[PDB]
Formats: structure tokens, C-alpha cells, sequence
């Protein structure tokens, strides 16, 4: 039974990490972006994730973000720390830091690059969980970036590791999504792919964690509500609108396209991702500007 | 191709004990499908085992289904072969037997360029002589890895009137619907039917519809009426069944269920497919019984 | 004692005509052309031979004709493989009637089959060939089937399997297979690695390009046996120079066009849905033919 | 590529040994370095995937670069693998190795996030800048990184200013030959040990590898075999190398090699960093034997 992490369910923005033209942490843009999310009406933030550019950061720089975010939002919203690295030891330290700063849960993407066994994946989550010292874990499953494809049985076994009470399921397999839900009726189950949120909710996901929620996170809230109320037509209406914007972001690069729109909304000073992520192309700037305006009026 | 919209059963081809066509079980299976209230039949598809059948065999199934159901339901003829000329031969015959549409899976095995693929479909469309084309995108089988730009061009070929989308990618499903608002769009994976309609499918084609096409019609109804709980419940019960069938092999597992339901005389597929494993038989009867209660 | 199937064996092309019917006259030529090249034998009606865009009957008339032109002069393997066991079984007995030396089959495709189902498919075709050695044909790029080494080891140990056509690029596996089966007849399937495939432990080859330059591939076998490495590397690199162009052209229609300017194949068409050769490639394929004729 | 000919040869992928608490076992690193020079290795590839880079901080990687300079400068060629995901991090590692006097720097194509090809080019370019004269060895490792380069993409990367070499860890020997035929003077390392001979036949003029840490001499033995034109010997060695690689694949390659390195008492603790677990129990018999076999035939 997963009633232990039931408080973690809902729509949660995957926190982008702001930087300057020196490629340093921009801490005033982080604060600005957190508060911006809080006032959109988000249920929480997922910090230092892929969307967070965690794998172009030092542990120190991840800790500094963790610390600021908690200072800004602890007790206002649910806060989840993505602590995952390839190394178990690196992931434990981050997991220790998140605890110190008063996060509500820790999370880790399956460790990547080297092909570790399933046994070696489970020991890893147990290690972080223990270092989390009371914080429940969100298993992050994002096969398209990690190259770790997990089966149902494997997943099943991970989300019943003691101390686990949630799954970031960034997978387009909406059959697997239903099986997870049918099998784990209590489990907090984060639809992971913004562009399928509605369908994912329908298949048994009870919220999400996504990149695009930083710039229109109320639209996703509307989807949850519209389907709890039997208004499929508005849920569809909202998903379509979300996906015209995801279409744009895909063309421009997702995280830096998001950053750019946050720049025009007066939230982020410098809309750059860390190298080797290049700059957005100037030809999308008119469409990212127009989008910044559409979304502020809404 | 407006009136092609709906829940269409991907018809299984029955075989006798010596692995020839079973004409009797077949006719039984078609009527059994009409009973359940299906909107139409996709004849001689992947589920149909067309790729372990001769052209004349595929034509024999085709003529016989039209005879059982023409007028009563919509009938789509999967005429797809690796060869353009073979494919054309089945298109010409669907025409003759009075079929409503033809369909075709992307030619497989040999890498064919997108240009050649496009040409494949224009030939078959001309040989189908006014019968609208159903494009079948079934990458898990064919290995053809089609994009949106590619799909967009296929579905907007003159003659093309519908897409069978056997893809799990419900972003692309929503994407296709938005570019082509008039397109007949068939969710192809039973096991996401509800989620697929939600993303923009307007009907479906499926193998498991042969044994519970009413549950799919129930998911179209419940969604239509804002009835969210019921659809999810109805999708869930389908997935408990597909769970099993995946353990048993979808095609022969369906066939057995229909064996226990009095429609199919011998529940075998064509070699290289093997028998259903005997440990599973009880649950397939259990499921036969339970589904026979239901309707 | 199937060790007499060892050799360089051209994956025969199946000529069609203007209207896509078989071109039996150009086919008989191509058989006799191949016999001139000093080829050890022919692999008939494989993937190179556009098997799967032909009817069983067309495939049967090709096999017959080859057996008319070549039986007892070279070796002859008949590719009889289909998705259907029963249809593959029609083709093997037919291959047995025409006096072929061997049958072959690619892993049945399109539908996934369990590995148990594959062995039975092989087991059954073997019964229908009635004593002809079976060449199991592993071609992942086209078939989509992904055999493991234990699964390959199991397949070559089935009663009646004499050989393996290993169209993989994985030459760790090529070596592993040799090590498990020192007397296995092991054909290299990718022509663009032939020499390196021999070094890993193939003892011959099967390939589409042997149709136009098989003697180079016999040049390579000799070279290696001579211990001459520069020659073996030059020949391989020369084959890869041609293969580079055949992939720009599309290899099968490329080969038919080289043979068409070698005035051997009457019309250079593969069956639809394949298209003809991009018009703007003709000068190269022309020169390469002139080139290759001057060479032989 | 002329400018880098001196980098041709058989280079061991240096492992990074750790003590019972997973720290840099500094004395063991020093021993392995000398063991490789005492094998007759042409050079050392340091801080790579076999070197367990991505379970280490920049600090620890710099320490290993630092120590290996001490042991190996002026004795054998030294290549530092400086690659990270973040460019700025790789650039730090690249200046370090220039400061320590390495002969060349190397980076595997940045991974996890899917970067466009321009973004890969710029990254080598900016890592090159920091290496300030040191040649760049581009490292193509699809199995691990998940980055699949087309032939033209490889051709563009190996002719970026300052690139002299390519670690081609890919069993596609057609491509190997195309790479050779397209750049006759490029230093082309065969990355997959299980196909060294065939790799060297297709156009590779050397190698970088993990198993070389326990049997380099066989791989050099293969080079000579093929220079002489004795395919019989080339084949025999390649076969023996693959019998061991067969075993290491079963055990875990990097942990396998660290375990044989224990039984030559070259390495103190044979562990890899978590989430690499320990080698299984049933495999310790074969590896001991293997160590003893490898010492006995060494002399
Ligand atoms: C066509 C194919 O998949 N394989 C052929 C037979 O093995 C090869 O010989 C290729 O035709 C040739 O090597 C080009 O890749």
C-alpha cells in the first residue's frame, strides 16, 4: 500500500535552472521563477531534474538551487528534489542536502551511460532512500534520455521498494500506465510527457511533472478538474492548446525555448542553457514573444 | 470518407484442422461480429494472418465476408502486400466484391524510400477504382518508422480517406487530428482505446473487438456522455483481458475464446505460429464463460 | 560432410522485364555470367533475388531455370524461405525436385515468433527438403529478428542444418560461432566486410555484389591464404568503393544496371514498390561496368 | 592529421582502482601505470569510460591525470579523456591535462540530452581551444552514450581544427574502412577489443582498450603478425583475447579486469564504484586461474 506518500499527488512544475552569460547560476532569476510558479497556482516544484539541467551541474551548484528553492517555497507548496546522478554516492549526498533544506520527497532518474543490472538499480534507490532519511522517493523513469528501458515487472518491483511512494512516468506507453495504476491503486503516478497529460490522466495518472508547466501550469490544472467533472471537451480543448506550444518548443529546443518565454514574461534575465546547449535561433523569437503575450493575458 | 467512422473489428481468418480456410467458422465469426453491434470489419489484416496466405486465399476470405455482411456493416479490405502488383490484385477484387474501403500496411522487409511508399499507395488507390484508401501505420510489425511530415503526405494523397494508427504515441495522435480535422482516425492499439479517443481518434480497428467489441462501443458511449469513471473501468477490464491474450498470443488466444463461444471450430493460427499452451486453456474458457454472461 | 558448400556464392539477382514479369532469357545469361567469374555456386531466390515480391510459382520457375543452367557445374543453394512454414515447405521439396544441393531460409518475419517457433519452422522445412542440407539465414537488418548466440548455437545444431548465412556486422559473434562450431560452413553475408569476416572465422561468403565482381572476393580468399595482406586490403577497399556507389544507387537496381551495361541483364528493373535508378547516376554505373569488364 | 602521427599505437584504457571505501587508491593507480609500461604498451588512455570517469568528480579525475603524468611522462604516450556532458567542465579537464603535459585530450560525444550535430562540433572546438595545442581524439561510443553518428558526421568531426584521432568503438568495419579511405593519415583507434585483428584489417592503425590492462602484448602481437602477414598467428591471438573477453562479459568487464588485477596483486581492492556491485561468487575460480595463466605466459 502506497498511502504513505499520498500527500505528493498533483501537478508539479519541473523547475528550470536559470543561468547568466557567464554560464553561472542566476539566483535572482531562480527566486523570480519559483515565486512565479507559486502564484500560477502550482502544487509543487521538481528541482534539479532533466528539465533542471542537472547533468551539466556540479553537486555544489545543485545544492545551492535546492537551498534557495526551499527558502522560497517550503510550506507554500510541495517540493521534490531530483537528487539523481550516475554515482550512488553523489546521489546520496544530494539526498542528504535535500533533507537538510526541508524538501518533501527525493527523486532519482535510473542511473545511465554504463548498463547497470536491475539488481544494481534497486540497491541504488535503496541507498538514496536511506540517505533521504524519511523523505519518500520518486522513481524517475525517462527511457528516452537514460536509455534504460524498464519492463512492467521491473517497474513494479521498484515502486514497492520500501520508502517509495511515487513514480515519474515519462513514458508514452499508456497501456503500461494503466497496468501500473491497476496494479498500484494507491501509488502517486506522475504522467511525465506534457503532450499526453490528458490521455495519461485518463489511463490512470493522477497528476504530472513536466517542463512546460513553468509557463502555463494552470492549463494542466484545468485538465485535471475538467476530467474530474466529466468535461472531456475542455480537457481536449486545453491539451490541444498545450500541444501547439509544445510543437513550437520542440522546434526551438524545449528547455531553452521555455527559458526564453520566461524571459519575455519578465521572470528570467538570461534565457540560456549551459553548453553544449546552444542559443535559440532568432527566427523563433517573434513566435516566442507572441506566445509570452498570449499567455500573460490568459 | 465520413461514414467509415467507428468501431471496426479486425477480422480473424479461421482455419480447419488441416490449416486450410474454415468457411463455416468464418461465416459464424462474421455474424457473431454483427450481433455484438460492430460498425464494420477490417478483413485480411495483420490480425487476419494475411501474410501466411496466398492472394487467391485472401480473395476467398474477402468474397465470403462481403456475402455475409455487405450492406449490413461497413467492410474494409486490407489488401496490403510487400508487392505493389499483388496489392493491386486484391484492391481490384475488393472492388468486385463490393467493399467500402481498401487498406494497406507499409510495405515491409526491404527498405523502400518514402517516394516509393507514396507510389505504392497511388497504384493501389487507382486499382481500387474509387474505393477510398485506409493507410495502415503499424511500425511495431512493419519496421517502417514514419514521421508526422511523412504521415501528413500519405493521408493527403488524393484517394486517401482514413488512417489506422497502430501507434502508442498519443502526441502524434493528437497532432494528426489537428492538421487533418476531417480525417477518419482509427486508434489501433485496443489497450489504449479510451486514451486514444481522448487524444483524438474517432473510432478504432482491433483484434480483441471480435470477442468484446461492445466494451469498445461502451467506451465510445461513456466518453461521449462525460462518463469518465465508466470508460476507465471499461478500458481497465479490456486490459485485464489483453494482459492474458498477450501471455497467450493475441491471435490464437482470441480464436480459442471464440472456440469456447461456439463460433470457431478449430482455434489454430498458421505455422510458424504454434498451439496455445494448455495451462492457459482454463482461463480462456473462464473468459469465454464470463464474456458469454455479459451478452 | 557439408564442408563442400564452403565457397564464394553469388546471391543471384532475379531479372524482370519492362512489365515486371520474369525475364528468363536474361536470367539464363546471368547464371552463365556467374559461372565464368569462377563462382563456386549460386544462392537462388534469397533477399537479393527479390523473393518476397514474387509468387511461389515465380520463385519455382527461377529455381528450375537455374538448375537447368548450372546443376553439377557449381553448387546450388535454393532460398525457399517464407513467413508461412507450409509455403516454405512447398519451395523446399520443389528445390529437392530440381536437384539443388541445399536449401536456405531467412528467419520468418513481420509477426514476432518465439524462438521455439523458429526452430520448428526450420525443423519442418528440413523435412520437406528430404535430405538437402539446410542453410539457416540470419539477416537482422531486413528480418527484424534478433537472434542471440545461444539461439544461433541451437539453430545450427538442429538435424539437417549444414550452414549459416551470417548477415550481421558483428564480427565478435562471427568468431564466437566458429569457436563453438569448428566444422560449420560459415558464409559472410555483408560484402563490405568480407575480408575482416574471413579473419574473424568465416570460411566463405554469400553476397549480392559477387554478381558483378565475385573474382575480387575470390582474390581476397586467396590473398589471405597467401598471407598477402596488402592485396586483401586493396581488394576489400576496391569492393567497398563499388559498394559505396551501389548504396547511393540502391544495391539491387545498381547491380542490375552494372550487368545491363555488361549487356547481360536486358532491363535493369527491380519490382515495385522499388523504383528505377535515379537517372543522374547512369554515367558512374556505366563506367564501373566498362571498368569491371576491362578488369575480368 | 599529419600533425598527430606520433599518436598511432596500442593504448590501454586505464582503469581507476578504489579502496574499500571507494576512494582513489593512489598507490594502486601508480602500480597499474607501471604494469602497463612493463607490458610494452604504446600509451595510456586515462579517465575514459573504462577509467570510470562519470562516477568521479572533476577533482578525482584531475588527480588521476596528475599521478599518471608523474609515472608516465616521457616514457609512453598519454591521452587524457576529459569529456563530460557540460562543455565548461570538459574545458577545465582539458586545461588541466595541458598543464600536466599530456600528449593528447579526448572526449566522448556529450550524452543524456540529445544535442544537435552543430552543438557537438562547437563542444569539441571549445574543448580543443582549452587544450591549447594538444590534439583532440574524438571518441565515438554509441553503445554507452546513445549518440549515433552518420559517416559524414564523423568525417566533419575528425577534420575539425586540432583533431588528429578517433576512438572508433563500433563493430561496423565497413565504416572503419570508409573512415580510413576518407582520411589516410588520421590516427584511427579500434575501440572494440573483440575485433582488433579484423578492425586492424579494415583500416584501423591501432587501438584503445580495456582488456589491454591485462594482456596488451597479445594486441601488439596481433599488429606484428599482420605486418608480417602471418594471419595464422593474428587469428590465434584474437581467439585467445576473445576467450578472456567472453569471461569478462559474463563477470562485468571493468570489475572483471580489476579482479584479475587483484590476482596479479597489482590492485589492492577490485571494486567499481556503486551502482556497480561486486562480481558474482561462481566467477572467482575462473579469474584467479585466468590471472595465473596470464602471469605464467608473460614469463
Ligand atoms: C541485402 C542484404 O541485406 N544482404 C546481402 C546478403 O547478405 C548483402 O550481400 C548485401 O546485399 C551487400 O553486402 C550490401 O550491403
Amino acid at each position: 500500500h502506497h498511502h504513505h506518500a499520498t500527500n505528493l499527488r498533483g501537478v508539479m512544475a519541473a523547475l528550470l535552472t536559470p543561468f547568466d552569460q557567464q554560464q553561472a547560476l542566476d539566483k535572482a532569476s531562480l527566486r523570480r521563477l519559483v515565486q512565479f510558479n507559486i502564484q500560477q497556482g502550482i502544487d509543487g516544484l521538481y528541482v534539479g531534474g532533466s528539465t533542471g539541467e542537472a547533468f551539466v551541474q556540479s553537486l555544489s551548484e545543485r545544492e545551492q538551487v535546492l537551498e534557495i528553492v526551499a527558502e522560497e517555497a517550503k510550506g507554500k507548496i510541495k517540493l521534490i528534489a531530483h537528487v539523481g546522478c550516475v554515482s550512488t554516492a553523489e546521489s546520496q549526498q544530494l539526498a542528504a542536502s535535500a533533507k537538510r533544506y526541508g524538501f518533501d520527497a527525493v527523486s532519482a532518474v535510473t542511473p545511465f551511460y554504463y548498463p547497470f543490472s536491475f539488481e544494481e538499480h534497486c540497491d541504488h534507490y535503496r541507498a538514496i532512500i536511506d540517505s533521504a532519511d524519511g523523505l519518500p522517493m520518486v522513481v524517475a523513469n525517462i527511457p528516452a534520455l537514460s536509455g534504460v528501458k524498464l519492463t512492467l515487472d521491473q517497474i513494479n518491483t521498484l515502486v514497492t521498494l520500501p520508502g517509495v511512494g511515487a513514480l515519474k512516468q515519462t513514458s508514452g506507453d499508456l497501456y503500461q500506465m494503466e497496468q501500473i495504476r491497476r496494479e498500484h491503486p494507491d501509488l502517486v503516478l506522475y504522467n511525465g510527457y506534457d503532450e499526453i497529460f490528458a490521455s495519461g490522466l485518463l489511463a490512470g495518472a493522477d497528476g504530472g511533472i513536466g517542463s512546460t508547466y513553468n509557463i502555463m501550469g494552470w492549463r494542466y490544472q484545468g485538465i485535471v478538474k475538467a476530467l474530474k467533472e466529466g468535461d472531456i471537451q475542455t480537457a481536449q480543448k486545453l491539451q490541444t492548446e498545450c500541444n501547439k506550444v509544445i510543437d513550437l518548443l520542440i522546434k526551438t529546443g524545449v528547455f531553452r525555448g521555455l527559458k526564453t518565454v520566461l524571459h519575455y514574461m519578465d521572470v528570467v534575465s538570461v534565457p540560456l542553457c549551459r553548453k553544449p546547449f546552444g542559443p535559440v535561433d532568432e527566427k523563433y523569437l517573434p513566435e516566442l514573444k507572441a506566445l509570452a503575450q498570449q499567455l500573460m493575458q490568459e
